[PDB]
């Protein structure tokens, strides 16, 4: 669990192509429901301001993971 390198700058910075890279290495490292990148067609600044809710109606399947890894991104905890 190693964040790819463009992605290792602070996620305020994070173009919305950026948050696509994310999304794509979130469901293959994680195993997770398939996310579409329409529905999260933003840059860092505006997916940070998501509540978990919101990650939840854009990915009924992967959102709380999503919402809990970015958390854990912030909190620089480990993985
Ligand atoms: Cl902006
Ligand atoms: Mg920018
Ligand atoms: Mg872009």
């Amino acid at each position: 669990i190693r964040l790819p390198a463009h992605l290792r700058l602070q996620p305020i910075y994070w173009s919305r192509d950026d948050v696509a890279q994310w999304l794509k290495w979130a469901e293959n490292e994680f195993s997770l429901s398939p996310i579409d990148s329409n529905t999260f067609e933003m840059n860092g600044k505006a997916l940070l301001l998501l509540t978990k809710e919101d990650f939840r109606y854009r990915s009924p399947h992967s959102g709380d993971e999503l919402y809990e890894l970015l958390q854990h991104i912030l909190k620089q905890r480990d993985l």
